[PDB]
């Protein structure tokens, strides 16, 4: 698979500064493995829920 992390759909960026938020939530709100706030070559942070990444 060319992907193993599902973006927490919407999710008000507001916070997105460190772990916890996306991490914890993903670790349960989406039965994921982990997560964190990330962006692309555009400057847009979102809560990424990781399914396969340690």
């Amino acid at each position: 698979q060319d992907k193993c992390k599902k973006v927490y759909e919407n999710y008000p960026v507001s916070k997105c500064q460190l772990a916890n938020q996306c991490n914890y939530d993903c670790k349960l709100d989406k039965h994921a493995r982990s997560g964190e706030c990330f962006y692309d070559e555009k400057r847009n942070l979102q809560c990424i829920c990781d399914y396969c990444e340690y």
